[PDB]
């Protein structure tokens, strides 16, 4: 049943400290085995406790707080508070709080008239220990003017849902998902925050980020990252729809993550690249609308690169691996670099740079003048048995516009395929054109590239850069 706050002494007048009265309703709801704590319209002032871990209000299992709506019910920290406050509404440290939530209310951190790191909504059990909160809901909720973190569900929370909510004008990050498991952020807006719109961090996995919007933030619109410590990377991160635009850094940044997906998003107006991918094992970048990024300088709308943490906390080198980039509309250059394993990399209207590294890769440039780089003779080859797998294929090579970059391979030019030349051949059925080194190396391998289509007559020497000098003259991108 319902427990109205005013029936416990809450005023909601903007002056009286209602922390005890509102906490009384929570305790009554928790003691009743569960219930809804209801707040009619008004601004309810609230103060913290002795320590930061006390937060301000402590929500408990099976207790739900329902206000009169965003802007109508406002829970605001008192003027003059000067202590770190981890969660204006929070669950208890060391307790597995479950089946609780908050709806239709505004949390105001009052950073203008307070000092100290303030977080709005804090969940979780115990940092670096096993155990979790679970079944946590936030619906139609505004968190604003907190000095550090607006929505800050923390380690660990399972089945957190935040939908139709807003975080804005917060000191650091509007949304932080810190070791969230099996959780959903849907149809949220995070804007004009000090650093990040959304920040998924600290081993979070199986996260859906659907139709979220982030703009005007001082840093990334959305960042998915390991964080500063040598712990398990996040994985299984599905970013669907929404829009990440006009942010002070990349629109979407993903680093040291496994099996990430970014699909159907509108990404524009950011100061850095629209999408940046740094050492990600399994990356899908499909059907996005990416334009007018790198407003603060920069040469690329999309950046795929490694993450070298050898001098960092983990001491490891993290390659970007198992990448699929298809169907994107990109009004600018895409830098699509991957490594060992099969990669499918499609460029777009821009002058793109493509390199699948080791393994059998399928590359396509799309519109514009694109450079297909082959950095190592073992990145595309046919073996002693003639096994045509491990040979790359370029779908749409356009003679006179695109470029094959062999500048590091040490071949002199086109020829009969021996003595450092490459032979230009056509397969029997007329469907594929091969660049082949007929000279086997010590392991029986032949460097070889397949070009879909018949290009033995249209492809000329100026379409291939065989050394650094030729790459300087013929390079179609400024990304090298
Ligand atoms: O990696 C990056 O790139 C980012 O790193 C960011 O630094 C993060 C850290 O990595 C963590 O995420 C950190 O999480 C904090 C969290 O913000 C809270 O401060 C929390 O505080 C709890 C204490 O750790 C402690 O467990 C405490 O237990 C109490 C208990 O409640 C009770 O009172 C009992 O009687 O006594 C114990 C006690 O030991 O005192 O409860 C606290 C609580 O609030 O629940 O601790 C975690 C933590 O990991 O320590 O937050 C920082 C951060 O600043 O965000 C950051 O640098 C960012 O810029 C980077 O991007
Ligand atoms: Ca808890
Ligand atoms: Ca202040
Ligand atoms: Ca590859
Ligand atoms: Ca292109
Ligand atoms: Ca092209
Ligand atoms: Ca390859």
């Amino acid at each position: 049943m319902d427990f109205d706050v005013k029936d416990f002494g809450a005023k909601g007048d903007g002056k009286s400290d209602d922390t005890e009265a509102i906490q009384a309703a929570i305790d009554a709801a928790y003691e009743a085995g569960g219930g809804t704590v209801r707040l009619s319209a008004g601004e309810y002032r609230v103060s913290g406790g002795d320590e930061a871990s006390d937060g301000a209000l402590m929500i408990k299992s099976n207790v739900y707080m329902d206000g009169a709506g965003m802007g109508e019910t406002v829970i605001k920290l008192v003027d003059g508070w000067d202590q770190k406050l981890t969660g204006i509404i929070r669950s208890k440290n060391g307790e597995k709080t479950h089946d609780y939530g908050i709806r239709d209310l505004t949390l105001d951190g009052n950073q203008d008239n307070t000092e100290g790191e303030v977080d709005g909504f804090y969940t979780g059990y115990i940092p670096r220990e096993d155990g979790a909160d679970y079944n946590v809901t936030a619906e139609r909720v505004e968190i604003r003017e907190v000095s550090r973190y607006g929505f800050d569900p923390h380690e660990q929370t399972i089945n957190l849902t935040i939908r139709d909510s807003v975080a804005h004008n917060n000191g650091k990050d509007g949304f932080v998902g810190d070791f969230q498991i099996d959780s959903t952020f849907e149809n949220n807006v995070s804007h004009d925050n000090g650093r990040h719109g959304f920040n998924i961090v600290t081993s979070s996995h199986d996260i859906l980020l659907r139709d979220n919007v982030a703009y005007g933030n001082g840093a990334n619109g959305l960042v998915v990252q390991r964080g500063s410590e040598d712990i398990a990377h996040p994985y299984n991160i599905q970013i669907e729809g929404g829009a990440y635009h006009d942010n002070g850094a990349e629109g979407v940044l993903i680093k040291m993550t496994s099996n990430a997906s970014l699909q159907g998003a509108e990404i524009y107006g950011n100061d850095a690249a629209g999408v940046r991918v740094r050492g990600v094992d399994g990356m899908q970048l499909l059907d996005n609308d990416i334009h007018d990024n790198a407003q603060g300088g920069g040469k690329a709308e999309i950046v795929l690169e490694d993450y070298d943490d050898r001098d960092g906390v983990s001491g490891n080198y993290y390659e970007t691996l198992n990448a699929t980039v298809q169907g994107n509309r990109v009004a600018g250059a895409a830098q699509l670099l991957s490594s060992e394993g099969r990669d499918l990399l499609d460029g777009a209207a821009g002058n793109d740079l493509l390199d699948g590294g080791a393994g059998r890769d399928t590359l396509s440039g799309g519109g514009g003048a694109d450079t297909f780089r082959f950095a190592d003779r073992q990145d595309s080859f046919r073996n002693y048995e003639g096994d045509t797998s491990r040979v790359d294929d370029i779908v749409d090579f356009t003679p006179g516009a695109d470029l094959i970059d062999l500048s590091g391979l040490g071949y002199s030019g086109l020829g009969d395929g021996y003595n450092g030349t490459l032979a230009l051949l056509l397969n029997e059925d007329g469907t594929k054109t091969y660049l082949k080194d007929r000279q086997a190396d010590a392991q029986g391998n032949h460097f070889e590239i397949a070009l879909d289509g018949n290009l033995v007559d249209s492809l000329s020497a100026t379409d291939i850069a065989f050394d650094a000098t030729q790459l300087e003259l013929l390079g179609t991108t400024d990304l090298q």
